[PDB]
């Protein structure tokens, strides 16, 4: 449980991505698939891309990044009640994009990062805790409801 300090730190930092989602979407999508090349093969729409250059210029790429940095924000907003938005993220992650909970620590790290390196002064040592436990109960809510379904392995 997120106390309300931590909360604050995570949503603090979280504003200054809202200014520019796709930016962030983009550096993120793309550290994902460097850093861990299985998560690209998961993509139909993204796996003809073989190197950063052409991710970087692809259109496609930066639109599915704001889909996901907006879900994202959505579920943060809540602080924790983020049931309803959880529910069908998890269903269509598991069931039709098939998609291991590990990955969604691997897309953890590459958010943790890119906040790192756009917003130092608001994403110091206690910031980049608060964010790490924001993402592990994200994690944590999503494993539970793949557990429901068959799908945490
Ligand atoms: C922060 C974690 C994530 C969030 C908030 C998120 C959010 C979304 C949303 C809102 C959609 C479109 C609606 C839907 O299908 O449910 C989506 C689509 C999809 N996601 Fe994610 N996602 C996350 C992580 C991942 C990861 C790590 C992978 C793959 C390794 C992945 C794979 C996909 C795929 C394959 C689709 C369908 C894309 C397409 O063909 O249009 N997701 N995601």
């Amino acid at each position: 449980v997120l106390s309300e300090g931590e909360w604050q730190l995570v949503l603090h930092v979280w504003a200054k991505v809202e200014a520019d989602v796709a930016g962030h979407g983009q550096d993120i999508l793309i550290r994902l698939f460097k850093s861990h090349p299985e998560t690209l093969e998961k993509f139909d729409r993204f796996k003809h891309l073989k190197t950063e250059a052409e991710m970087k210029a692809s259109e496609d790429l930066k639109k599915h990044g704001v889909t996901v940095l907006t879900a994202l924000g959505a579920i943060l907003k809540k602080k924790g009640h983020h049931e309803a938005e959880l529910k069908p993220l998890a269903q269509s992650h598991a069931t039709k994009h098939k998609i291991p909970i590990k990955y969604l620590e691997f897309i953890s790290e590459a958010i943790i990062h890119v906040l790192h390196s756009r917003h130092p002064g608001d994403f110091g040592a206690d910031a980049q805790g608060a964010m790490n436990k924001a993402l592990e109960l994200f994690r944590k809510d999503i494993a539970a409801k793949y557990k429901e379904l068959g799908y945490q392995g």
